[PDB]
């Protein structure tokens, strides 16, 4: 069976580990604990098709560290997170994005524009500016919360058709 490797990109603190856990593991903790399980494998069914998803988390590596490097290179989709309460964290994503585009050395990269932390009142970053910059970037834009696993899973398995298309 295909597998996919997904990539998770972002700013510190926007939840691509809380999104990356509620997916494999299925469990959301607030408190942050580094001695939780290491799987990031998970077999499922997209559209009829069976495949493996291996997602690369790239929370806590430094930025333009090795290890982050050989992550974007091996991956295959991108979901580049933002956090709805964190303005900077959306400024920052056009950075991102441009470093996947050098390290593939493509203008065409399966990647999913994802607006986490939906689930709070407070919101700095509005559906229609996360909306017209997906527009933009030609790519799709889903909401979600990896508390309330809103939109976890419609994430990922968007990202594995943005891969499909692709191919
Ligand atoms: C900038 C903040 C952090 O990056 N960070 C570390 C977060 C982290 O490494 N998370 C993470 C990475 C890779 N895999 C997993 N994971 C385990 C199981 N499944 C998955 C997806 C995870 Br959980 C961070 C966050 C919060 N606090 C701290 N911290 C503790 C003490 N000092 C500091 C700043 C850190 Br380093
Ligand atoms: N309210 C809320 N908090 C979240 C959500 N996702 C993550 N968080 C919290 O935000 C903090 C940072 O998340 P984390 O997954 O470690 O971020 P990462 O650095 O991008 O991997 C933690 O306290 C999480 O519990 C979410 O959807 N809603």
């Amino acid at each position: 069976m295909t597998e996919y490797k997904l990539v998770v990109v972002g700013a510190c603190g926007v939840g691509k580990s809380a999104l990356t856990i509620q997916l494999i593991q299925n469990h959301f903790v607030d408190e942050y604990d580094p001695t939780i399980e290491d799987s990031y494998r998970k077999q499922v069914v997209i559209d009829g098709e069976t495949c493996l998803l291996d997602i690369l988390d790239t929370a806590g590596q430094e930025e333009y560290s090795a290890m982050r490097d050989q992550y974007m290179r091996t991956g295959e989709g991108f979901l580049c997170v933002f956090a709805i309460n964190n303005t900077k964290s959306f400024e920052d994503i056009h950075h991102y994005r441009e470093q996947i585009k050098r390290v593939k050395d493509s203008e065409d990269v399966p990647m999913v524009l994802v607006g986490n932390k939906c689930d709070l009142p407070s919101r700095t970053v509005d559906t229609k500016q996360a909306q017209d910059l997906a527009r933009s970037y030609g790519i799709p834009f889903i909401e979600t919360s990896a508390k309330t696993r809103q939109g976890v899973d419609d994430a990922f398995y968007t990202l594995v058709r943005e891969i499909r298309k692709h191919k």
